[PDB]
């Protein structure tokens, strides 16, 4: 029964600390980012995800001022932050306690593949859009997230809620600053951060959730590349070579190929409107990508506005829908196709 009590600041609301009691710690998760641990909340019995990250006095961190602005269904809630003593002797470390959620795309997606199965389309739709609603809110903002990967995303297998969690490599892009090129999950990096662009944007993102789409239709990475300028011949496989025109919109600062067909890409019977998603969001130059709103309005989510869908297990499906004026400010146009007859 051993209780650790912290003070710590809410996440949202006024900068007042507050006790905050926890029991049964465990780890959960690791990185060079630090550590992530699971914790029950004393008082309302409630499991809660610590991450603990390695912070310097002076400079503020980006990850906090961050994830403290966020309010989001997809995306897992900032409960508290508090500081501590760690693993180094006179270092103060960043605790962020955040919402726990008991599984992830990847777990699943590995789950699968184990057993010689694709993930059933409905939980790739689902999953999907979910991500796609994350998008639109934190690119709102204008924060890129910079590390959309399987990893990453987090879901409840009973309600198939899918929540983002990671923003340790998270960034406001401001245009004309210049951002680092080596970020994201290699597999999942956009071809103008393998260029080396410094000038990009949160188009990003979409081309990460792109390959994360791919990898749950084929049952593995789409791009598995090796280091350097391999990874870009995992993707010229797929795409063929780049001309002259989308490697300047890429990076405005060869072998080539033909581009490979997206049905044989992917498997026989993989839904058209999957592919044709798909297609739309592994593009080369950046502004020929969908919006994460656009994407969430593509056809492959029709599914998830009929009124008769459901989950598997037989429930109803999580909240798709309930889309506030901040979400739809950035195309309020689509909120026809987004918000369907029935839900308004
Ligand atoms: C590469 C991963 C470890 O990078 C990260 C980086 N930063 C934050 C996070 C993070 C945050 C909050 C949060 C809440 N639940 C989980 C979770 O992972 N649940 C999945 C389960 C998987 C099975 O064992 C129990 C945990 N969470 C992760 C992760």
């Amino acid at each position: 029964s051993k209780v650790t009590t912290v003070v710590a600041t809410p996440g949202q609301g006024p900068d007042r600390p507050q006790e905050v009691s926890y029991t049964d710690t465990k780890v959960i998760g690791n990185g060079s980012f630090g550590v992530v641990y699971q914790a029950k909340l004393c008082d309302s019995g409630e499991l809660v995800a610590i991450k603990k990250v390695l912070q310097d006095k002076r400079f503020k961190n980006r990850e906090l001022q961050i994830m403290r602005k966020l309010d989001h269904c997809n995306i897992v809630r900032l409960r508290y932050f508090f500081y501590s003593s760690g693993e180094k002797k006179d270092e103060v470390y960043l605790n962020l306690v955040l919402d726990y959620v008991p599984e992830t795309v990847y777990r699943v997606a590995r789950h699968y593949s184990r057993a010689k199965q694709t993930l059933p389309v409905i939980y790739v739709k689902l999953y999907m859009y979910q991500l796609f609603r994350s998008l639109a809110y934190i690119h709102s903002f204008g924060i890129c997230h910079r590390d959309i990967k399987p990893q990453n995303l987090l879901l409840d297998p009973d309600t198939a809620v899918l929540k983002l969690c990671d923003f340790g490599s998270a960034k406001q892009l401001v245009r004309g600053e210049p951002n680092v090129s080596y970020i994201c999950s290699r597999y999942y990096r956009a071809p103008e951060l393998i260029f080396g662009a410094t000038d990009y944007t949160s188009s990003i993102d979409v081309w990460s959730a792109g390959c994360v789409l791919a990898e749950l239709l084929l049952g593995q990475p789409i791009f598995p590349g090796d280091s350097g300028v391999d990874q870009l011949v995992e993707i010229i496989k797929v795409l063929g070579t780049p001309t002259r025109e989308q490697i300047r919109e890429m990076n405005p600062n060869f072998p080539q190929i033909k581009a490979h067909p997206w049905t044989k890409v992917f498997r026989p019977r993989t839904p058209p409107e999957a592919i044709a998603l798909c297609s739309r969001l592994l593009e080369y130059t950046p502004t020929a990508r969908l919006t994460p709103l656009e994407a969430c309005a593509h056809s492959f989510f029709d599914e998830l506005r009929d009124p008769n869908v459901k989950l598997p297990n037989g429930r109803d499906t999580p909240a798709l829908f309930n889309f506030t004026t901040q979400e739809l400010s950035s195309n309020p146009p689509l909120a026809t196709i987004l918000i369907p007859p029935h839900a308004r």
